This record gives C-alpha cells, sequence and structure tokens, in this order.
C-alpha cells in the first residue's frame, strides 16, 4: 500500500509540494510522491536540489502507471511497484537531479 508509505503525500498540489521542499534545511534529494494534478492515474515525484547556479530548487518527475502493471519515469526502466521505483532511485541518480535521500518534513 502506497498510502502506507511515509513519503506518499497523496493529494497535495504542486505549489504545496514546492513550499514543503523549499526548506533551507533540506539537503539534495529530499522528496515526496503525490498524485498528479491533471493526469488521472499518474503520480509525481517532487525532488529538492541545490547548486551554485540555481541555489535551492525543486524538480518534478511524472511517474506513469500502466494498467499492465508497470510504474516508471522513463518507459525504458519500469518497476512492479511505486516502492521499488523509489528504492531504485535512492541508489541511482540516472536522469534525476540527485538520487533520492530522505522524506520531506511537513
Ligand atoms: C511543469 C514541470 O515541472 N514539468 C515537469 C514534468 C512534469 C509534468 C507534469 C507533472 C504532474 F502531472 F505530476 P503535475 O501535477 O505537477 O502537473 C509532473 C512533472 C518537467 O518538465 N520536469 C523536468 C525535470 C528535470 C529533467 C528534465 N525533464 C525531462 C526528463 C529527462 C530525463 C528524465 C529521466 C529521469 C530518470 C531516469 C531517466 C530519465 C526525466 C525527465 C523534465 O521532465
Amino acid at each position: 500500500s502506497i498510502q502506507a508509505e511515509e513519503w506518499y503525500f497523496g493529494k497535495i498540489t504542486r505549489r504545496e509540494s514546492e513550499r514543503l521542499l523549499l526548506n533551507a534545511e533540506n539537503p539534495r534529494g529530499t522528496f515526496l510522491v503525490r498524485e498528479s494534478e491533471t493526469t488521472k492515474g499518474a503520480y509525481c515525484l517532487s525532488v529538492s536540489d541545490f547548486d551554485n547556479a540555481k541555489g535551492l530548487n525543486v524538480k518534478h518527475y511524472k511517474i506513469r502507471k500502466l494498467d499492465s502493471g508497470g510504474f516508471y519515469i522513463t518507459s525504458r526502466t519500469q518497476f512492479n511497484s511505486l516502492q521499488q521505483l523509489v528504492a531504485y532511485y535512492s541508489k541511482h541518480a540516472d536522469g534525476l537531479c540527485h538520487r533520492l535521500t530522505t522524506v520531506c518534513p511537513t
């Protein structure tokens, strides 16, 4: 159950996810997963980042879910569950701004 996951924030807005992530104490990779505001059945992985060019900022990655079962950001790399997707991206940065580190504070 994804709703049992502490990083699953469910139905919160894009602006709200940014308010939470734009916290000075958040190191790179702080994250949360929420429902998409516009695509039914899609989710969004919101991630905090930091660099000297942009400073603290947030990136949003759409996560697709196939009725055939897979969850993925890129169709080339799919997972059997949202939980497995989160675990993979906590170890590999791949095309993300940073690997996922810890759940966002509220
Ligand atoms: C308005 C906005 O923020 N759009 C996002 C895409 C986006 C659009 C819709 C939503 C949503 F539906 F959930 P919402 O409720 O907010 O409407 C979330 C994310 C975006 O453009 N992000 C960038 C985020 C930074 C990377 C560049 N890129 C393309 C890309 C390139 C590579 C990969 C990738 C990731 C991991 C592994 C391999 C490749 C993913 C996206 C993106 O999509």
